[PDB]
């Protein structure tokens, strides 16, 4: 009974100039104990390092990510944690370009 497995590929939606919604599913493998929260990370397209996209983990399976740079392209990934700790991350989401209202 250890940490969870990866969630499935997250989905990104409701993209504005500096916010987006990231949604995902509960990992198929919870490691044998209840999922207590999720880490969400982001990576600018063709940058190497993944960084925190939210200040602290969330419990719901979606969140509004803020503080994104207009004109930049980002991908997101999600890691689940249980009482035993953090599991490996999901595969990266599709990338999204941060652009303001197209109308
Ligand atoms: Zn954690």
């Amino acid at each position: 009974s250890g940490p969870p497995g990866p969630p499935e590929k997250p989905e990104v939606s409701n993209v504005t100039k500096n916010t987006a919604t990231v949604s995902w599913k509960r990992p198929v493998d919870d490691g044998g104990s209840e999922i207590t929260g999720y880490h969400v990370e982001r990576r600018e397209k063709k940058s190497l390092r993944w960084v925190r996209a939210i200040k602290t983990p969330v419990s719901d399976l979606r969140c509004k990510v803020t503080g994104l740079q207009e004109g930049s392209t980002y991908e997101f990934r999600v890691s689940a944690e249980n009482r035993a700790g953090i599991g490996p991350p999901s595969e990266a989401s599709d990338s999204v370009l941060m652009k303001d209202a197209a109308y």
